[PDB]
């Protein structure tokens, strides 16, 4: 399956909507930006579950002073996908891989 | 297989039971919400319930741990050994027809 | 076939009559030590992980495969080892 | 397929460029011997063919100097750079070659 | 193929050499024994010349262990402590086919 690089930046007032016209999106790591203030950050991913109902999960919790980067080592998800932050001014960078077969 | 997103929130007084074709639960992340030990109970080789510590999180030290695809065969029970929480578990539900 | 496996480290001898896939080591300075066979047919002592309460109490092994029999022990310093039994 | 070692060094005034089926499985990003925030970024092809830059990792000596991307696969050509931090910063990983 | 346990102790003064029915070294974890330490692994590259790459950088007061999760290297391989007094423990898998 062909692999491409994928990246996006998420802030307090901005979410990412990964949409496709089989495709898969696995997240390698989530990183904190230089300008992020000293407070907690929590990343959420919304996708499809087995019961045909959209769900929310917390991808990771990052903090500047504790753990600036948290690698999910490829958190595979079927698109469409929604990435959001519930707290933190950001920016936060989600780096993943877009797999198309 | 079929890849679906799965997530749950665990507290001191709230367990989670995963029950459900072949199904698997691939945990990847356990993150502290806004000393917390997560326990997973499932079947062992010899056929009895077994309690294992999935991860330990702490606000001051490490709020999130990546299991890198900890596979479990359902049914499963996720609980918090200690700490009020909340603690968010996120992973992959694998369904094979 | 995958089964959930765990133990608390005092030694632990895992023997089944198979593969043992270590995933996580958690704290309840500590070092987790593993004994199993090498290529040259001699046992070897290796540090699976080094943990400390105040700097990090958890380590993810990401599926460290070992062929049984194996022995786990605590070199220095309770801790919990969790992983998968594969048949 | 064929598994070779790969490593490179990045600084404020030095980025690295990878040209050559070939693949780059980045494994670890480490801080060198020589307190500010460090950000390591990689840019490569997107699905629409538009070069995009993705923050590989954020490191800091006093908080955590090493990050493992567990083989983060990226198709060459690639460019790795430092958004911030004086460096030096070491990137290591695999080079996959298929005959 | 077959997998065996593998490990070594890297000293500040003494490096470790690995030589050898096709064999791989799947490095898993690098840890501190009982200052700033850096581990280096050298082997062949795609141009047929040895290279130096930093496996990890460890410090007692920040984080004394890091897991690479299957860093595969084709032998022969040389591991060495670029800096730090050590000792440093390397653990991993030796894969034989």
């Amino acid at each position: 399956p062909q692999n491409y690089l994928f990246g996006c930046e998420l802030k307090a007032d901005k979410d990412y909507h990964f949409k496709v016209d089989e495709h898969q999106l696995s997240l390698r790591t989530v990183s904190l930006g230089a300008g992020a203030k000293d407070e907690l950050h929590i990343v959420e991913a919304e996708a499809m579950n087995y019961e045909g109902s959209p769900i929310k999960v917390t991808l990771a919790t990052l903090k500047m002073s504790v753990q600036p980067t948290v690698s999910l080592g490829g958190f595979e998800i079927t698109p469409p996908v929604v990435l959001r932050l519930k707290c933190g001014s950001g920016p936060v960078h989600i780096s993943g891989q877009h797999l198309v077969a």
